[PDB]
């Protein structure tokens, strides 16, 4: 049928030059700055020295400079010709043509690229360019040329491969076919004159219900991947520069940036002649902040804090000259979204989000791709969602229609949505024949509006005007309550949690001086007192390591290094210099202080006595059976068996192996007991496994009201040895029958089934959490504190917390090595329904006594007249620029009694004020709605 | 859903053991016979030396020998385990462990392949190892071992595989993947004992419509291809060891070979310990040939001769200790069949055939994929033809109910077809665990009759009486007229006619000395008078390069310098050093002897005058304008229009680009003429294209009844030069309308149409043919001979014929370099229309002149009583041990008159003998069938 | 491959729908019947029955010789 007659002959096979320059060009390595080297460079004879040649390499962490000093061929001759220069793109680095220093020219791009000299100016200039190293040994030669002739090539290319992905049954495909056969007949017999004039007969041949495709083009960057942080700091102004130099080449081209330090970054590294590139470029036109976030991370694992200042410190950016923005929110490669997102995101001025995953196309009573978000607080989100094709459907995309269609069937809409740009790597690319590629699409598709209109121009601003016209306001719309669920790639979530440890310590620590800092204002007066300029910059390096991809720890063995390095450590180390600092001149007033932050036996007979409850472990199983309460009169039988079950998957995702038999930590157990006190119990009991390896988990408590609290304390020591690509978890089977699991997520109290959705693929179900996990019919049930470890999972109500993962990625510090864990098990009570979430998620405190010389009064509770024991108070901080603090307060206890709120203050006003911390005039609501964030602003 | 779960987990991940063995091993290698070899290893040092590690080579014709002198590891432990050895297979060699030497072992199996150590002997051995170079380097390890360990693996690899092959709908999915699942359990923790229990447990889950599933290992060789024959010699034993080996390993197996002199290469290079190896092996089951025919070629080409030597002279083994065969004849690397096969095979005593290409599935007036073909003869031929699939379905074959679907839509039957072993290379190999394949498949299936039952033991004798059975003896059947018609890939067909200018002279050539060498039996007696030993020894090395694959020139550079090497050209130099030297005691009895085989102007007017017809080039334009006959009143306009145009694709097919203007040889000519005379006249007229380069024909004929003759004669001679990947034609369009092309094949005229079959794939229509071919719609017509080209079209009615073609495949001779080539044109009458056939084909007739001494008289005819115009006398040739003489005759014209056989002789008697030369007692028939060859035997 | 193919013939009425009981009632003694002709003619034959009082409807209309 010809099939393979057209599609494969022509599209394989003044002009294309090639000529060779050898001399004049320089090489230079670092085996031990762009600012540095160039004093360094015309001084002496240095390690500056003649290449000439193809220079290889072997594996390093060094970078080698490169330098071509190119004379101009002729005068006129090759001038009219297309001057380029080719080069294969290594693992990083910059390239230069400074004069001393002016510019800064895109690297990171793919390992084809081209590089154009300036016609303009006619003399001789200079070449700087570095290659990183991880070896990839570079290509370079001068390439000369001419445009007409590579545009039909290029053209034809795109030509034939449109006729591939078109139906065969349409006439357009045996047109096109007809199309790619002209063309090849003068084509073939190299005739430069034929070339040219067949060009302009295959345009002849091209020009002769409403829609819209669109697209923008974008680079998500990872901060910290694979690839360091120091190293991806040379990569991300290979982004800015790769736009400056396509602004002149072609227009309407549209960037999006889901970094606010990105600006940062680039005012650091190039602060004098680049601050006043950008304000012609952003203000103008051709440039979105997306979200004006300061870090793209996962929801989940942190708290609401992390998620206040990236929306604040990235606005602070505004503040400077900044600020053409866009409403959409972009999260592409955050795997899970908070439930209390669409609160967060009308509070921030910021009405549109997008996400990548986590859905799917059938009626799920779901319609389709685009949806109008309703969280569990009652509130709505208006999101764009991309097709299942997600982001890698336009990048580096020269395929035209092939995805054209694919994007149509998840969407409905009056138009498509697509990404352009790579999102994994050290940045995504952005290809310089897109102008073509817009073109060529309007060659193939006439003009005027009839049939779907090809525009790559278009900004999400004007997109979201379209939205508001088309559908209706609504009432009925879209609808999922909560969460999203598909193929979450949890992977290293619950894996190498001694970073999780280092961080949720951290995290609360730094959490802790926030506010309290504020309540000495009045002690010592300057500023009054608070360490505004201080902690600003302690939130300058958290954020850092907060990253979507770095927080989890997935990543290479380097910057797992520096995740454990300073980075984390110092952060702790300069919070507990602080915290010694600052009561130095405060806890003066206190002769002996405890602080603390709020507002208001027997071993062959196997019993510890009190009268609480009662938990028992068999005498040489090992495993606890019977956890009975006299008053409720639930019994237990099936407590705390660990489980260990291997894993055959890498870091990303996990998969079991079919039908493999967990293997239990059953032996030939000794008995034993740390100490003997009615204050202090501890009853120990060995566990052992083949390649024997000592796991050990504490016992702790207070017995009731000579020690005293309701809920037990259980820690987990764990050194790993021998075997690794295991998982291992304990298991907590509740022995009851519930259709519900009670879960607190960030800022609220989210329902989820002990089911997951019947659209479910993957066999294996988790769920990642905060501190507790429940199951209440609300008469009683089970909770189950934690520390360390974000992961649990439902299974057929049996609780399963996960302490440790190994996974088989190219990281050999997931595999051994020492670790400590905590959870806990609590009884549950109507009574204390309320009690037992009040129990979890602080619980992380760690206790602390210190004494200065005693002149005062140390006690005063300053708090005034709230009281309200199903909201808590997560943040409380001050601002910028005054200084007038913040307080925001969320719901606990929400879904059925709606909260009445006196809070207030004295000596002062307040103010209702949004997430953004900017002024807003409802006033303090007395009473507050069922999961609902309320934060407000303090003046004097 | 858990598809990759199961599926690629368990199939990645005493028992094997691997042992290093680094003394006592040594390398040879010959820069410059196994018997030769033995002599130079224990005597003093020679170049065979210590080797101990990997051996790295480089590009050569060389081969490197290697030696491994094995010590059998303690006594009883490592004797229980499976002792084997694993090489890395290069290009070609042989393997043996030789005492002094007995053996011969395989090699030319794949990659990987396993060499058994005897566990029968206990003691020290030696191997003789070499390997063909053109570099690849050897791996060579030691291994021991268990096999029922690795047979699970293996068995378990042959499940997954087999439960994605089966329908997800079907149960058998769902429980192939349990059934994977169980395995997987006790198989993932590392433990012998769970393993050889989980074995036994897996084959209980195993064990819990008539139709048949069969197929017979086999190995396809070519004589000569990219590899030479010499070193294809060493191939061929290598096929045979596989089998001896496989033999006592494995009961049952079937082995057939296409090559009845491949029993002679193994006689001549084994001829002491394996001529008493063939013998047991093949006269009581597991062997078969097929065909018993001396050649595989593409009968196309040759003449019956070719085909009526490879017959007998194949059957020659018969003679000796040999003889059990199949009715099945075998050409699957073939490309097309002629239309005299049917009638040629029940002569041969063969009454099956089989074809792997040129049919399709669809209802084409044609059933299904087994066929009874009908000839255009009248005689029917059963055959059994192989599905799409071809023969690399069964070739290398692991993935079991794989292509098990595949074959059974083509096919109706009872049951289907598979053909096990690869066609492709210097020799098909012949897995050693064909063994598990067939008993695997006896554990999915159950056993006894009801659903198909899996046997690869069967014989196609067997399978032949099955069809007898249950399909009728048939009137209305499959039927297929004349030959088949698929993608051909003539490619090389037409390319290179240097190879085939010398062969067809060479094929006449020996063609010619042959029955006239009996036709002096009387003058000087001893064994009366025929080579009849020296004449068959000719035959041996021409039937040689015959072959499918070698004839048409498709092969490599250096095999290719091999055909037009003393292979073909001694034949030519020794036949005519026999025509000068048979004639000496001969042609004595001539003065003057003229030898023939048979049995009874003006250029500015622009004219050459005579009677008989007017053919004119006009002025500048260089292009035949009227060709006109004053009789008959048939003008024409569009005559010989030399037409290139370029081939993009390589040697095996032909694909022209996409609508690309074919060059006319036009130019601003001038006009000439060879020489003056009324009995030579050839006028000069120069062509040039771009790149100049020189195309010549010339113009020869004789006049009418001073010179007589009916039909023109042009030959074109070509040097090529520059521009390559070029298809050269010369067009002679008829201007006439005709749906009837007609054309002699071989044996005969087959009758078809201008226009190709509606089911035609491939754009460009060419076929292939022996002599001429003509348009005729009986009153008149155009008749073209030629000579060197077996190539031409139908154009719709437009006359081409193949010059020259340059592919671009590896072979740079097929490029450059000059060509002498020979056609005609030829003026067509009702009354000349069998006189157009008989002056068409032997006109490659050479005069030859030559006279000694004068004593006799030269003139004696002495045919007796035929004359029968319609029929040809193609062979008639002597027997092999009496020295009894056959003649085979054939119809020319058939289809519509019944020729009347008067043909007899006299001083002797005659019968009737088929084409094997065998007797049959019925008689000469008075009458011949049309399109009937007739074959005679004479007895003294 | 084992694998099973079977069936049971069944009879599903319902004794009130757009017929009444009573001419339903006349209805379950033609389900009976259909059986017992058929156990002559051909063995081996299944029948179930989800109403336990069916037996006392046919039990109450034909007690003679149908007990």
């Amino acid at each position: 049928x010809x099939x393979x007659x057209x599609x494969x002959x022509x599209x394989x096979x003044k002009r294309i030059s090639l000529d060779h320059d050898h001399v004049k060009v320089w090489w230079y390595q670092v085996s031990f700055s762009w600012k540095s080297i160039i004093e360094r460079d015309k001084k002496g004879e240095l390690e500056f020295r003649e290449a000439n040649i193809n220079q290889p390499f072997g594996p390093s962490w060094s970078t080698t400079w490169f330098k071509v000093k190119i004379s101009l061929p002729e005068d006129w001759v090759k001038s009219n010709e297309q001057l380029l220069f080719q080069w294969d793109c290594s693992n990083e680095g910059i390239v230069i043509d400074p004069k001393t220093l002016i510019p800064v020219t895109a690297f990171s791009g793919g390992e084809r690229t081209e590089y154009v000299l300036p016609k303009t100016s006619d003399g001789k200039h200079f070449f700087y360019i570095e290659a990183g190293n991880n070896d990839d040994n570079r290509f370079f030669h001068l390439r000369k040329a001419d445009l007409d002739a590579r545009a039909l090539y290029i053209d034809f290319w795109m030509l034939g491969d449109a006729a591939r992905e078109l139906p065969g049954d349409s006439w357009q495909k045996h047109q096109a076919r007809q199309l790619g056969n002209a063309v090849m007949n003068l084509f073939d017999p190299n005739d430069r004159s034929s070339v040219r004039k067949c060009r302009e007969l295959l345009q002849r041949e091209y020009f002769d219900v409403l829609t819209n495709v669109y697209g923008i083009g974008n680079c998500h960057i990872d901060t910290a991947w694979l690839w360091p942080f120091a190293e991806t700091r040379r990569k991300i102004v290979r982004s800015w520069s790769s736009q400056c130099t396509l602004m002149d080449r072609f227009p309407e081209y549209k960037f999006v940036a889901s970094q606010a330090q990105q600006f940062k970054w680039l005012l650091e590294d190039h602060p004098e002649f680049f601050n006043k590139v950008l304000i012609p470029k952003i203000q103008q036109s051709q440039f979105f902040a997306v979200g004006g976030t300061w870090v793209e991370n996962d929801t989940n694992i942190p708290s609401g804090e992390s998620l206040a200042r990236q929306f604040f410190f990235g606005q602070r950016f505004f503040l400077k000259h900044f600020g053409l923005k866009s409403k959409i929110f972009w999260l592409p490669d955050t795997f899970g979204y908070s439930s209390q997102m669409p609160q967060l995101c009308r509070l921030s001025g910021i009405d549109k989000f997008l996400t990548q995953k986590l859905s799917w196309n059938n009626i799920n009573s779901f319609p389709h791709s685009t949806f109008n978000w309703a969280g569990i607080d009652g509130s709505q989100l208006l999101t764009h969602m991309p097709p299942g094709n997600t982001y890698t459907a336009d990048s580096h995309f020269g395929d035209v229609l092939r995805t054209a269609k694919q994007n149509k069937t998840p969407e409905y809409y009056g138009s498509g949505l697509m990404l352009y740009g790579k999102g994994d790597g050290g940045g995504g690319p952005t290809e310089e024949m897109l102008q073509k590629m817009r073109r060529i699409r309007s060659m193939n598709n006439r003009n005027g509006n009839v049939i779907p209109k090809l525009q790559v121009g278009i900004t999400v601003d004007e997109f979201y005007d379209d939205i508001l016209k088309r559908t209706n306001q609504g009432h009925d719309l879209p609808t999922w309550s909560g969460e999203l669920y598909f193929e979450f790639h949890r992977g290293t979530y619950t894996s190498q949690a001694q970073t999780k440890k280092l961080m949720r310590l951290s995290e609360i620590k730094l959490h802790d001086l926030e506010w309290i800092a504020a309540k000495t204002s009045v002690l010592y007066p300057d500023s009054y007192k608070y360490p505004s300029k201080q902690i600003n910059e302690l939130w300058e390096n958290v954020l850092l390591c907060q990253f979507h991809d770095v927080l989890p720890g997935s990543c290479i063995e380097m910057v797992y290094k520096y995740e454990a390095v300073p980075m984390l450590h110092n952060v702790v180390k300069e919070c507990t210099s602080l915290i010694d600092k600052t009561v130095q001149f405060l806890q003066s007033q206190s002769k002996a202080d405890l602080v603390e932050m709020r507002t208001l036996g027997y071993d062959d007979y196997i019993v510890l006595a009190n009268g609480k409850l009662k938990v028992i472990i068999c005498k040489k199983t090992g495993v606890i059976t019977s956890i009975t309460d006299e008053t409720l009169g639930v019994e237990y039988l099936d407590f705390v068996i660990y489980d260990d079950k291997p894993l055959g998957w890498q870091a990303w995702d996990t998969e079991l192996y079919s039908v493999n038999q967990y293997k239990y930590v059953t032996k030939p157990k000794k008995v034993q007991v740390s100490c003997n006190t009615k204050e202090k119990c501890a009853v120990e009991v060995i566990f052992q496994i083949s390649e024997k390896c000592k796991i050990k988990s504490v016992i702790s408590l207070n017995a009731t009201a000579d020690a005293k609290l309701s809920k037990v304390d259980i820690s987990t020591t764990v050194e790993n040895w021998d075997a690794r690509n295991k998982f291992l978890k304990v298991e907590f089977p509740v022995n009851i029958r519930n259709d519900f699991a009670s879960y607190e997520t960030q800022f609220g109290i989210t329902k989820r089934p002990t089911h997951y959705n019947t659209s479910w693929d993957v066999a294996k179900f988790e769920v990642c959490h905060h501190k507790f996990a429940d199951y209440s019919e609300y008469s009683k049930g089970v909770s189950i504190l934690n520390d360390c470890k974000y992961g649990f999972s439902t299974h057929g109500n049996l609780m399963r917390l996960s302490l440790l993962r190994s996974p088989k990625a190219p990281d050999a510090h997931a595999d051994m090595g020492t670790h400590e864990i905590k959870y806990a098990i609590y009884p549950h009570r109507g009574a204390l329904s309320s009690d037992t979430v009040k129990l979890a998620h602080e619980f992380n405190y760690c206790f602390k006594y210190k004494l200065p010389k005693d002149i005062g009064m140390n006690f005063d509770d300053i708090i005034s007249i709230s009281g309200d024991e199903n909201v808590i108070l997560s943040n409380i901080k001050r601002g910028e620029d005054e200084q007038s603090i913040v307080v925001r307060v969320y719901e606990s206890l929400g879904g059925e009694s709606f909260a009445s709120l006196n809070t207030t203050l004295n000596l002062k006003r307040i103010e209702k004020v949004d997430n953004l911390e900017m002024k807003v005039y409802n006033r303090i609501p007395i009473k507050l709605r069922p999961f609902e964030i309320a934060s407000f602003r303090l003046y004097f």
